[PDB]
């Protein structure tokens, strides 16, 4: 529900972004990150205190992200 949302948001905000930047919650936007590293989404996914952290430089996506973008991209966000 959110993850391409959320993916779409990395790709065109170029990274870093929040969470309440983005429309979520700390632990939803976790999830997310989490969720897309495991599948292969997107790479660069650094862990800081605990949880993944987004920084200026990093976060690249993979040819399944970007090509899942094209399909899933039929949703109004931004």
């Amino acid at each position: 529900k959110l993850r391409y949302a959320i993916l779409k948001e990395i790709f065109e905000g170029n990274t870093p972004l929040s969470e309440n930047d983005i429309g979520v919650t700390e632990d939803q936007f976790d999830d997310a990150v989490n969720f897309l590293k495991r599948e292969g989404y997107i790479i660069g996914v650094h862990y800081s205190d605990d949880r993944p952290h987004l920084y200026k430089l990093g976060p690249e996506l993979t040819e399944k992200g970007e090509n899942y973008l094209k399909e899933n991209g039929t949703w109004s966000k931004a």
